[PDB]
């Protein structure tokens, strides 16, 4: 990672590693998710899983690193059609894929899509995330 | 008194009016030590807006559960959301939640929901899907 450079409110930095990027385009990241996750802060279950809503920010934080890398501050305004199909568990690996729809300065508004596999099925489908100004 | 909850931590501290197959009115007091807030040291603290839908989907899962008489609900989607303004500790979250659709056939239940912060609007959410079972 070399991504201490891109924003996120959220504590945890939820991308292990991008394996792939097209700048103004598309991004390919990863997450295995661990029984250890910090994110379950020192709080878990006899089934502990991956709370769909970090699933967002998770899609967010990628798709935040794909917009910074095409004085740029973004901020996560808006999220849209969000579809949990799975749960996500320990010991999956949790590949993560951003698509940048627009772009536009003119009013400084980005929109992207976002799809969440486990062992090649979708466990999440975002429609648009949406990311601005500062 | 508590049910049903997949993220870990309930977001909800207090109901304050509910309306069976209608509406629910919560509010959650945002604490320095709210679990989400420590795992990072920032300079400023500010509740993630992801977590203002989970707040806002337990407050629903809780209209759902009052509304039915005999079922399990999962969040199963969500539409639709919008982040106005920052919340930051010290500020109490007042949210409210509004039954839109209980479609028995397709096993679906949909609600609307708006979270506020000293009457301002700081998140708008068109529609949370929830499934059965």
């Amino acid at each position: 990672d070399i991504k201490k450079i891109l924003p996120h409110r959220y504590p945890f930095l939820l991308v292990d590693k991008v394996i792939y990027m097209q700048p103004n385009k598309t991004i390919i990241g990863l997450k295995q998710v661990s029984t250890n996750e910090p994110f379950f802060n020192g709080h878990f279950p006899q089934k502990q899983i991956m709370p769909g809503v970090l699933q967002i920010e998770a899609l967010a934080q990628l798709a935040g690193i794909l917009c910074l890398k095409s004085n740029n501050l973004f901020l996560f305004a808006g999220v849209d059609g969000v579809r949990w199909k799975k749960p996500v568990l320990p010991g999956d690996t949790l590949t993560m894929q951003a698509n940048l729809i627009s772009f536009k300065s003119s009013l400084g508004i980005a929109k992207l899509s976002g799809v969440g596999y486990v062992n090649g099925k979708v466990v999440i489908n975002i429609s648009e995330m949406t990311f601005a100004l500062s």
